[PDB]
């Protein structure tokens, strides 16, 4: 449903401190800020609470730079294009080389 | 939730022809028409399928204009006032006169 800024959810708010930014905020402890202007760019942030506890393309909050690359399948790839490519939600997404 | 017309939701569109005006219409055979500028007026259409079975405000739909001041009770009252206030939702809202 096309909505109206701000919104208060189900625990998370969402709203716009100026014409150029849009801030979702979560209880659980994620705070997405998004850049509209020129372009957008994300800057998620996460509390300390969740060390070692996510995984994705942000990895998994554990301090370690070395097992950010990890796959789901629990090996650690050379590249970041194959890491990058197992995290597609779409079979028809190209492989990224 | 806050939305922006046209909407297309279950059994209802609701769009706007004008700056002026609102209409939504349903699968039931009912259309409103809602008139913003300068005051706010309804129009309500309704759809011959439904003749002798609505109730309210509108009449019964029976095209006996005898009966259209019969509230739920089952008796016809004698001033407009008296079967209006018969369909208040709320028991704080006065009594009209
Ligand atoms: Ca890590
Ligand atoms: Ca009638």
């Amino acid at each position: 449903i096309y909505t109206q800024l701000p919104i208060s959810a189900a625990n998370v708010t969402i709203f716009r401190p100026s014409t150029f930014f849009i801030i979702a905020q979560t209880s659980l402890g994620l705070q997405l800020n998004l850049q509209l202007v020129p372009t957008m760019q994300l800057f998620m942030q996460l509390a300390p609470k969740l060390r070692g506890q996510t995984c994705g393309l942000c990895g998994n909050f554990n301090s370690i730079q070395a097992d950010d690359f990890r796959t789901l399948s629990g090996v650690v790839e050379a590249t970041a294009a194959a890491f990058f490519n197992t995290f597609k939600t779409q079979a028809a997404c190209p492989n990224i080389r």
